[PDB]
């Protein structure tokens, strides 16, 4: 008769069904295990989260749980099982279990070079998991390589819907937000210009900095790129900034397919209005030996949060979490 299990320190309480545990990642108020399920005989993906102490968190939580518990798709991590205390006093974490993947494109481009047929296929199933979140009107707004889950057989899973929305990490983050769907565009272009070269494109350290990464190979704005109701910092700085030459892509990534940088580029396009949609994407000649539109299934119905969740106490937000698991309570 074990007790709760350990890792890193902080307790792991998924009773008799999950045990074997290790580390395999981390956020910001929580922490990620690979478990073996003694009832479906496999490993598995066990998320502790702890956010009750915040209502930002809480409501990342409730969010994440409500989209992935809705969404249906082979490139989105799913929810198989939420386990928390039986009465609300006592829950203090959440654990969401899910099927367990190998490792993330982070890891992978630490250590390997991909080939262009690989990153042919990787950026496909990227954008046929996005269209996905998008027919269902949802933007994730922290696509990132650490959010890209991968198994043995080259297949990808979008994760991490905390931050999705019918303040995310600044190297995949879109010019605009420092200054829509658009803007998990940028931040797909950035991963794939990441998987052509195994570097951050734009590697910035604040804002303004982050700004001056992208003008720096995109070079300077054009007015029409720049009118936009800017925050009056930002457009003070970047008119006092000297002239910026554009990179051209071919020269940034010199063996890199010609249609890929192709799609580059209209990908990491600075204006949002005149960016590639996703839909587009996947119609564009570097994807099609994998393009195939009846095989690219969109969601059901749009998505909708009845309550608006930023308005909303934490307390209130514990009571809603409560609610949402409860389906998986035994019973
Ligand atoms: C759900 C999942 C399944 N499998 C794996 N495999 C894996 C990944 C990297 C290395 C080795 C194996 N990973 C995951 C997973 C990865 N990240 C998250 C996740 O939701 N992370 C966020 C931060 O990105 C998070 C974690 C804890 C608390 C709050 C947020 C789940």
């Amino acid at each position: 008769g074990a007790g709760p299990e350990m890792v890193r320190g902080q307790v792991f309480d998924v009773g008799p069904r999950y045990t074997n545990l290790s580390y395999i990642g981390e956020g910001a108020y929580g922490m990620v295990c690979s478990a073996y399920d003694n009832v479906n005989k496999v490993r598995v993906a066990i998320k502790k989260i702890s956010p009750f102490e915040h209502q930002t968190y809480c409501q990342r939580t409730l969010r994440e749980i409500k989209i992935l518990l809705r969404f249906r798709h082979e490139n989105i991590i799913g929810i198989n099982d939420i386990i928390r205390a039986p009465t609300i006093e006592q829950m203090k974490d959440v654990y969401i279990v899910q099927d367990l993947m190998e490792t993330d494109l982070y890891k992978l481009l630490k250590t390997q070079h991909l080939s262009n047929d690989h990153i042919c296929y990787f950026l496909y199933q990227i954008l046929r998991g996005l269209k996905y979140i998008h027919s269902a009107n949802v933007l994730h707004r922290d696509l990132k390589p650490s959010n890209l889950l991968l198994n043995t057989t080259c297949d990808l899973k979008i994760c991490d819907f905390g931050l999705a929305r019918v303040v995310a990490t600044r190297w995949y983050r879109a010019p605009e937000i420092m200054l829509t769907k658009s803007i998990d565009i940028w931040s797909v272009g950035c991963i794939l210009a990441e998987m052509l070269s195994n570097r951050p494109i734009f590697p910035g350290k604040h804002y303004l900095d982050q700004l001056n990464h992208i003008l720096g190979i995109l070079g300077s704005p054009s007015q029409e790129d720049l009118n936009c109701i800017i925050n009056l910092k930002a457009r003070n700085y970047l008119l006092s900034l000297p002239h910026k030459n554009k990179v051209p892509w071919n020269r940034l990534f010199p063996n890199a397919d010609s249609k890929a940088l192709d799609l580059l580029d209209k990908m990491l396009t600075f204006n949002p209005h005149k960016r590639i949609e996703v839909e587009q994407a996947l119609a564009h000649p570097y994807l099609e030996q994998y393009y195939d539109p009846s095989d690219e299934p969109i969601a059901e119905a749009p998505f909708k949060f009845d309550m608006e969740l930023d308005d909303l106490p934490k307390e209130k937000l514990k009571e809603l979490i409560f609610e949402e698991t409860a389906r998986f309570q035994p019973g």
